[PDB]
């Protein structure tokens, strides 16, 4: 069911007013919330006091629980609360860099990594593509630690290119930071949508030294689409980081999160089991659907097929401007994506779009990208 | 009617696990919501998707109306900034507009933060501490003037004052953004909405375009109207040159708005829920008239200083002559009572305590009977 989202406030559906536009530009997730999430909601409005509150007494063991997830064993002090994976992002680069240190990035890549980073100098190591998807350049990647690299951003699920990397590539990678002493930051956020041949492999479960240099930030809000309920949870196992990262966080103010933020991430990490078991299977066959179509219909696009719900496609062939591009897709495509160019080396004449939607939705937004283009 | 606040995550009713304890300590009301905030929050459940979300579209003109039909404030949409509660936002304004080692000046006895976030980034401590006065508290205007001839880069005013509750009349802010005009200045306003009969908030913006241009004015829903757990806060700053770098740093800790239901209830707070907050102010200062004779009357060896707003009753605990822990103690163990240590609060709040009077008076009255017993 495609669910009505304009005059909800919503950014992905309410920002442009024209209604011959199609939205799959933004990461959020046009579907219904888990129930089981949306009845605790609706059952902590019946008491109509939103005063002050704390962290619940059993938060710890559900979080720990969800070593069913990813079968990493962590302690209850390890976790963290924060507002959102930007905030963290943000904090642990004041925590653990110096001004004007070197901070580096994999592009093409999530834009706040670049912004926040606003801040500390930017080095990067750009991704090399292989076999219709994307690989580390793992000589260039030490080439940069030879520089002075002090701390790293990995994104794991890798956005937009969609890569769950491998055990042997994190320990390849794990052994270049113990070997130059990187500090890492890992975004985890997407680490709960993965396919049937992957699987997520945490950066600190690998090692108890890769444990004391890593901090993981994780949410659901990604995965749940409760990134309006910001709900995040950072785990930091070297307690001489962890002391740094709240100090970042409690001079700023921050005193934990909001009524809504505790209770849906609650119920996310108990009682949503079967609800993401079934959008996994519902994500991963509309990527096989839309790989297809351009098999079949546009073929002068080249998609990245993603291991983990956004779909990277090389627009290079089409020899268009991203002026020329944008224009066109919202002209004739009457649909709206995120443009490439801002991903950084790698993301030039790309284009992103959401395939968390219905497969209904999901024609129209391939059947507009070939309109566009034909 | 006391409504049942245990077991729902409340600091203030689960912190402790002793069932036989009252308390008074946090500064959030027993009360419930107003009812039109029950139903926007209600009604926003029914639409199970809570992805990213924009600031409403009516939100300024509400909040420039709210700032006007409350203040006769009038104030222009692109002065609004948000933010999630005003602690963040007094942490961003030392980060914009002093440096390092610098100095950022606070009157005591005042709200902790004002303390912890001036220290914690690194900001030079400096005080102008009150001056109490025939039960109330008067500015050391002459104490002040002295702390400013020294550099000082930033003051953090508190209009009204938690915890004595001083409602700053106009000629105390005029002849204090004099002072400021020959100081940079950060208004936490959060309890500008709680005002008795006799006392008119007086924002410190509004006086001039003098004192607009050097004041960000920090506002909330939360305390006035108990809604504090959804994170809910406005900033007002005229000044473009001020609101930039202040929303700079912002940007650089990744703040992007606020959370779905923050800008559900505050929406409705200021919209549909008037005539709830003409109730709550008749209710509070006839609590706060009532807990200040009962100390009179039945409990005469405490003076508490009246209140002109909020829900905050600041008392005097000296001629009893005890410590901290000695005072502590007696309350928690003999009392059965939590409130709120003054200490904390910096210079004049030693022996004194602070109380909630935002509760029924089945509770204050109970609350009252305790104290008189503790020190019996
Ligand atoms: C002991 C709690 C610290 S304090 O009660 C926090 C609240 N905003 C207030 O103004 O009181």
């Amino acid at each position: 069911k495609a669910i009505n989202r304009r005059g909800t406030h919503s950014i992905k559906w309410d920002t442009y007013k024209n209604e011959e536009l199609i939205h799959a530009w933004i990461a959020d997730m046009d579907f219904e919330v888990p129930k089981p999430i949306q009845t605790a909601l609706k059952q902590r409005i019946k008491h109509p006091i939103f005063g002050y509150t704390l962290p619940p007494e059993n938060i710890g063991d559900i979080i720990c629980n969800w070593k069913q997830q990813y079968d990493w064993d962590i302690q209850k002090e390890w976790i963290v609360f924060s507002a959102g994976i930007v905030p963290a992002l943000s904090t642990s680069i004041q925590a653990f860099t110096k001004e004007n240190e070197s901070v580096l990035v994999q592009p093409p890549i999530y834009p706040p990594f670049f912004e926040m980073v606003t801040n500390r100098q930017l080095c990067v190591s750009p991704l090399q593509k292989q076999n219709d998807t994307y690989v580390i350049d793992f000589k260039h990647l030490e080439k940069q630690f030879q520089q002075g690299i002090k701390l790293m951003l990995l994104c794991s699920p890798h956005n937009p290119i969609g890569r769950v990397w491998t055990k042997e590539e994190l320990i390849k990678l794990g052994s270049l930071c113990t070997k130059y002493n990187v500090i890492v930051v890992a975004d985890e956020i997407h680490s709960d949508i993965i396919y049937a041949d992957h699987t997520h492999t945490p950066f600190a479960s690998l090692s108890e030294e890769l444990a004391e240099r890593t901090i993981t930030c994780m949410a659901p809000s990604k995965t749940f689409n409760i990134a309006g309920l910001q709900a995040s949870i950072i785990i930091i196992p070297n307690e001489k980081l962890r002391h740094a990262f709240t100090a970042i966080q409690y001079r700023q103010g921050f005193h934990g999160l909001n009524i809504f933020a505790y209770t849906a991430m609650q119920s996310a990490y108990t009682e949503c089991n079967d609800w993401l078991n079934k959008i996994r299977l519902y994500i991963e066959d509309n990527a096989k659907f839309a790989c297809e179509y351009m098999k079949d219909h546009i073929p002068t696009l080249s998609v990245t097929k993603p291991e983990g719900f956004l779909l990277w496609i090389d627009c290079s062939a089409l020899n268009l401007s991203q002026d020329e591009r944008t224009k066109l897709l919202e002209e004739k495509g009457k649909i709206i994506v995120e443009p490439g160019e801002k991903y950084g080396l790698g993301g030039e004449e790309h284009i992103r779009i959401n395939i968390g939607c219905p497969r209904s939705v999901l024609e129209e937004i391939l059947n507009r990208l070939r309109h566009t283009f034909s």
